[PDB]
């Protein structure tokens, strides 16, 4: 087994994914801006840790990497899933907003895959996969920044995989589609073939296998959508 | 008549694609960070502009898209094109900054600008050029790709987008062609065994913004089948 940091794991299908690496005999670390009750969580279910950190920031990831590495002795593979949405018309969209939405949805994920891929390569074999969003294999108006960002992590998946195949390590994209979360409703489940949303436990069995039993997948690119992009 | 926008287009597949637009009968107006020659076509082949420029500075682009707007009328298209091998665990901080900022933020600024215009005209193209590295996966090109393949998912969506108002938005992405070792690794694993020019690429530039109207969305390869 081992261990995964999931990003973003306070919350929704993050805290979904967390959930369902511990109870697949994983250790899982995880972060966010603020704590939730992730609380319940920090007692200890497959020991887990949290932190506070701002993803954004090189030097405060540095320090969970390595705080993740002396609390659970390794590090097997990351789920990147933290990401902040922007909806909105790239004609309304405040200049500002596009910087954010950069440094939040790319760069950190960015600055982590470069921590996280240091920690794996001395171990010799680690999986990690990028959790994107059929947004990055279609294309919606009005999430045209998003799209940038998502489809990013989607090149950087490919790229990322033939780099560090030969060192025993798989890399993989995961894109849910509509999945229920905390009336046009209807034109969604009209264009699903399996009609109806999808559970975030859904999501996560994909992501589950991936890192679990994905043995000799890699650069692959996999919808979770019920079918809606296909 | 007919007014094209090419980002960095003072050397190599820029400049061969503005020499392309003039020829084919478009004002063409173009920039990068600095001259070289080919101020030669100050004088203007089809009228011509080109100034330089920091693409990561939005006063900078503001100035640039309003005045050329005021000196052709108004704008019909937008060729994206402006452009870094190491591994990640090599690469350092700064570098992954300043690739995002070049490669990708530059972009989406000089995009929404001119975007604008192209709304006001009810028509008009958007070519994003890309590379197969968006599409394939090259081990050193890491961050290059996602650069690169960001600018496809937004060419998806800003087709999606701009669609119903008349603009037409696609990607090329060409694969190795000559640009001013004993690699023949990539004759053999390309089809039609030789490197690509820079007037073929441009060309099908041209056919993107020139005449392919019914065409959008897409990301074609002119790579001689590599990929």
């Amino acid at each position: 087994k081992g261990t995964i940091i999931v990003s973003g794991g306070s919350q929704g299908l993050g805290l979904t994914t967390v959930r369902c690496f511990l109870e697949a005999g994983y250790n899982v670390a995880t972060f966010s801006r603020r704590e939730s009750p992730a609380v319940t969580e920090l007692s200890e279910r497959a020991d887990f840790h949290w932190q506070a950190l701002d993803c954004t920031d090189y030097s405060a990831l540095t320090a969970f990497v390595q705080q993740v590495e002396k609390r659970f002795g390794g590090l097997d593979g990351l789920v990147n899933n933290a990401a902040t949405g922007v909806e909105g018309i790239l004609s309304t969209m405040r200049v500002a907003d596009i910087d954010s939405a950069l440094d939040i949805n790319l760069k950190g994920q960015l600055y982590l895959t470069k921590l996280v891929t240091a920690k794996l390569l001395k171990r010799g074999a680690g999986s990690v996969v990028n959790v994107s969003s059929i947004n990055a294999l279609r294309g919606h108006s009005g999430l045209t920044v998003y799209s940038a960002t998502k489809a990013a992590m989607d090149g950087l998946t490919r790229s990322l995989a033939k780099e560090l195949g030969p060192r025993g390590i798989r890399v993989n994209s995961v894109s849910p589609g509509y999945f229920s979360s905390d009336q046009t409703l209807s034109r969604i489940e009209r264009r699903t073939p399996l009609g109806r949303l999808g559970t975030q436990q859904e999501v996560a069995d994909l992501i589950l296998y991936l890192v679990d039993r994905g043995t000799f997948v890699t650069g692959q690119n996999i919808a979770v959508d019920g079918g809606f992009t296909c």
